[PDB]
DNA sequence: CGACGGATC
DNA sequence: GCTGATGCGC
DNA sequence: GATCCGTCGGGCGCATCAGC
């Protein structure tokens, strides 16, 4: 109730499922003496709104949970909002990166934060520059490369469902490989798919949902997870209920009714460098809530 | 997106 | 130029 | 017993506009 993911909350659950509770499964922190990088993701339905939220302070934030890179989705930022924010963004994190939707305004927008100067930015799938709508950004770091992705959501009536599918889907994945020819890849963001019925609070009722189609979960399977990636999280927590996404229409953050819709895709070869794949559904301001990566660099 | 029938499988 | 209302995708 | 379909309906951030 404080709490309430402690809580499981699920349509057809499993008696072996527990709900995932960050504070009691989480590893201990890494030893001193560690290359470790510690990202963030968060999905803020909007960075100016958020801004202006309770008492949002993305300083507190960097201090409490220490991130080195924070990724961020749905900034719904326009290019001339920008240069205001980046001022304004978290002070000792001074290298952002920023990418907005130029066709509808006010929309989408995905952005990295760093205290990390990367060895290279690069916005878009290729050399084909930034997405229409600002969904991609990747940044080469020395030993792997970060890519923060809002994948379109194939709307209701799914009628971005065959664009999602049949175009994002793929280039999202030959992006990702012909990356992993260099250097490893890690992939975060509002993946917009919740893979299996443990990411879902209702898996029979959104068969039909976006998100939920078998479709866009086997393109996940197919396009991603069955070419060489691994989900951070669920390897860690098998069997544990987490959501990452509560709809505003019914708080079902008060009820943990969500989705698992946020996600830390690594390349195989550094699947054992992970630590520490964790969500925080503790920090409010948007109907995401955050989630973490500690990878042993 | 959850939640609710009634109709359908 | 300012606000409440509207519209639309999430 | 489940899935299906058709419906509602105290949601939200942002852009745009009417009407002051
Ligand atoms: O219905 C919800 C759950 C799946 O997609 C929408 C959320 O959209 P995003 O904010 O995840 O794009």
């Amino acid at each position: 109730q404080s709490e309430p993911w402690t809580v499981l909350a699920h349509k057809k659950p499993q008696k072996d499922w527990k709900a995932y509770n960050p504070k009691t499964m989480r590893p201990p922190p890494l030893p001193e003496g560690t290359k470790c990088v510690k990202v963030m993701t968060w999905n803020v339905n909007g960075l100016r709104g958020l801004l202006k939220f309770e008492s949002f302070s993305a300083l507190q934030l960097a201090q409490r949970e220490n991130f080195d890179i924070l990724c961020l989705q749905e900034t719904k930022l326009q290019v001339k909002d920008v240069e205001e924010i980046k001022k304004t963004l978290i002070d000792g994190y001074d290298h952002s990166f920023w990418s907005c939707s130029v066709s509808k305004l006010g929309y989408s927008g995905t952005a990295i934060i760093s205290r990390i100067k990367p060895l290279s930015v690069r916005y878009g799938t290729g050399l084909s520059g930034h997405d229409t709508e600002g969904r991609i950004v990747t940044a080469e770091f020395d030993s792997f490369y970060l890519i923060n992705t809002y994948v379109p959501n194939s709307g209701d009536g799914l009628k971005r469902l065959s664009y999602r599918i049949e175009e994002w889907d793929r280039t999202l994945s030959n992006h990702i490989k012909e990356l992993e020819k260099s250097k490893p890849v890690v992939l975060t963001g509002d993946l917009n798919c919740a893979h299996e019925e443990i990411d879902i609070f209702n898996p029979a009722g959104n068969k039909r949902s976006a998100g939920f189609t078998i479709e866009e979960r086997q393109s996940f399977g197919a396009n991603l997870l069955d070419k060489g990636f691994v989900d951070t999280f669920r390897k860690q927590h098998p069997g544990v209920v987490g959501y990452t996404y509560w709809g505003y229409r019914h708080g079902g953050r008060k009820t943990n009714k969500g989705w698992r819709l946020d996600y830390f895709l690594v390349s195989q070869s550094i699947a054992a460098n992970v630590h520490d794949s964790y969500i925080l559904p503790d920090i409010n301001g948007s109907d995401h809530c955050p989630i973490g990566l500690i990878l042993k660099l």
